[PDB]
């Protein structure tokens, strides 16, 4: 349903939909603030559902699921010249651990989305974004500050969930829509046992193929250096239809944030050069326009921004308040943003293409494809260049 050799993915993530992220939908979390005190705000979906209880969580999430993304969004995505969406979903949509606070019902909307994709000629990855125990301790895994994916029976439970996804979505029923199943989003390589992670990836690969599925298997790079995965899941070993997903940002450390715009561009261009050298098909599955970490709660609930020297012992670079509203951005910041977007687009189209994080946010413009497009900062058509050939690819 896709030609990974000849076609380029031009896509958006449907983030914040089936896995809550505080920075993307702060309205769901802000009612728990006590004036300026954020100490009682649940930090992740696990604690949000636990605090509300099952009845309230289901009422509020049903409303969210039914309105956040609809068929109209898919029409607009097609109209903007995009050809692809990535759909994050948590393990809890399929299976609950014994005392899990999570509520279910996401699957109904996932299946509506697959139909909306079909109708609008949009292809899809399904992405397992959160595993039991957490694979990364990020709030976007569902469970912040825990790293227990490789503990106990959590890896086994994850493989059981994947087998459900494989039987439902990796077969003939959706072979015209689903062009990849991503085994696990952003496993935090540095804190994991990498040998066990590779075994997990291999078990998932083999399990899918054993169902008779020919669906591409997408592996996230686990924050390893470019080329790390070249010798894994290879044609030499009869392993085929494998894609590596690289994520790229320049905002989650003081060193990255302090780069001037030219150096930000040089780094983006180098992402392209280095991805080209790899031996698997590869796609930039998450990236954005952000040049700051100013979005409220981007680093987590009750954590500040490195950009204004309010987190992670970073030096003050500038004040975030002026940057929260795209109408208040300086001409220079708008120009820097457009340059940065174009350099990333060129870099990522140099291999398998790109998937912007994310389609929409409530009020975080750096992270919203819609907002950037409407304000003329994301090229429309997406091939438009105000700053052509910044990287010099050949
Ligand atoms: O090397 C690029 C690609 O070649 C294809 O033949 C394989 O099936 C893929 O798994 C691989 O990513
Ligand atoms: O570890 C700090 C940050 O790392 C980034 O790579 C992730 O995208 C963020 O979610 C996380 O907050």
């Amino acid at each position: 349903a896709w030609d990974y050799d000849n076609n380029v993915i031009r896509g958006v993530n449907l983030g914040g939909w089936f896995v809550l992220e505080p920075y993307m939908t702060p309205s769901l979390f802000e009612p728990f603030q006590n004036g300026n005190d954020q100490s009682g705000v649940p930090v992740d979906e696990y604690h949000w559902t636990q605090t509300l209880g099952k009845e309230a969580a289901l009422r509020i999430l049903q409303k969210h699921w039914s309105t956040w993304i609809t068929e109209q969004d898919f029409k607009q995505i097609s109209n903007l010249g995009l050809n692809f969406v990535r759909i994050p979903i948590g393990y809890w949509a399929f299976q609950l651990l014994d005392n899990d606070p999570y509520v279910q019902g996401q699957v109904q909307y996932l299946e509506k989305a697959l139909g909306w994709a079909r109708k609008n000629n949009i292809r899809v990855w399904i992405d397992l974004h959160g595993a039991p125990g957490s694979q990364n301790g990020f709030d976007n895994s569902g469970l912040r500050d825990s790293y227990n994916f490789q503990n106990g029976d959590n890896t086994q439970v994850t493989l059981n969930v994947l087998n459900t996804i494989f039987k439902k979505y990796g077969g003939n029923e959706y072979s015209d829509v689903v062009i990849g199943i991503e085994l696990l989003n952003e496993p935090l390589g540095p804190v994991l046992n990498m040998d066990k992670l590779k075994q997990f990836f291999l078990d998932g690969y083999n399990s899918l193929r054993q169902t008779g599925s020919v669906t591409p298997v997408i592996i996230h790079d686990a924050f390893q250096v470019f080329g790390y995965w070249n010798n894994f899941l290879t044609v030499a070993e009869g392993q085929w239809n494998v894609v590596v997903d690289h994520h790229h940002y320049q905002v989650f450390s003081g060193g990255e944030l302090s780069r001037n715009i030219n150096d930000h561009i040089s780094v983006a261009c180098n992402w392209g050069w280095d991805a080209k050298k790899e031996s698997h098909w590869n796609v930039a599955g998450q990236w954005s326009a952000a040049l700051t970490d100013c979005a409220k709660w981007l680093n987590g609930v009750n954590r500040g921004a490195r950009y204004e020297g309010a987190y992670d012992n970073a030096p003050y670079i500038g004040s975030c308040q002026p940057l929260l509203d795209i109408s208040q951005w300086s001409d220079e910041h708008k120009t820097d943003t457009r340059r940065y977007i174009e350099a990333q687009l060129d870099a990522f189209e140099y291999t398998g293409g790109w998937v912007f994080w994310s389609w929409k946010t409530e009020n975080a413009p750096e992270w919203s494809f819609q907002t950037l497009t409407y304000n003329g900062l994301f090229p429309q058509p997406v091939t438009d260049r105000q700053f052509p050939n910044q990287c010099g690819f050949h």
